[PDB]
């Protein structure tokens, strides 16, 4: 486990932990999944944080989210999701996501990054080198 991956699982449950208080209800999870174009029920929400609620509290702590994270990479199903995932960065539809596209995405989030951190972010998954992250660069990030 690296010190840089710690980071970046700590930034991203401080997108889903709105109120900062260190658990995600499921109120702050439907808010998240609301801003990425889904449209979850309450129950398929209960349901979502019961998968990983190992004490049973009803609210996702740290090591839970941890848990949910890296059942969703590691699953090699529901690539669907992952096409849909992938649509929600995608909005223009060119099969191609841009740095201003998931500048639109973090802000939805409710996340204020600098343009450095947004180049920084497509860096990273790009591949190829051309500057955005395609289908194949996408997958390859969002899998273990
Ligand atoms: C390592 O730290 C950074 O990269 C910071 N500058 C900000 S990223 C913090 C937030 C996260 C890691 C979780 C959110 C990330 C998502 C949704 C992946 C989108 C990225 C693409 C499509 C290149
Ligand atoms: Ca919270
Ligand atoms: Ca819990
Ligand atoms: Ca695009
Ligand atoms: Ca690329």
């Amino acid at each position: 486990l690296t010190e840089e991956q710690i980071a970046e699982f700590k930034e991203a449950f401080s997108l889903f932990d709105k109120d900062g208080d260190g658990t995600i209800t499921t109120k702050e999870l439907g808010t998240v999944m609301r801003s990425l174009g889904q449209n979850p029920t309450e129950a398929e929400l209960q349901d979502m944080i019961n998968e990983v609620d190992a004490d049973g509290n009803g609210t996702i702590d740290f090591p839970e989210f941890l848990t949910m994270m890296a059942r969703k990479m590691k699953d090699t199903d529901s690539e669907e999701e992952i096409r849909e995932a992938f649509r929600v960065f995608d909005k223009d539809g060119n099969g191609y996501i841009s740095a201003a596209e998931l500048r639109h995405v973090m802000t939805n989030l409710g996340e204020k990054l600098t343009d450095e951190e947004v180049d920084e972010m497509i860096r990273e998954a790009d591949i190829d080198g051309d500057g955005q992250v395609n289908y194949e660069e996408f997958v390859q990030m969002m899998t273990a």
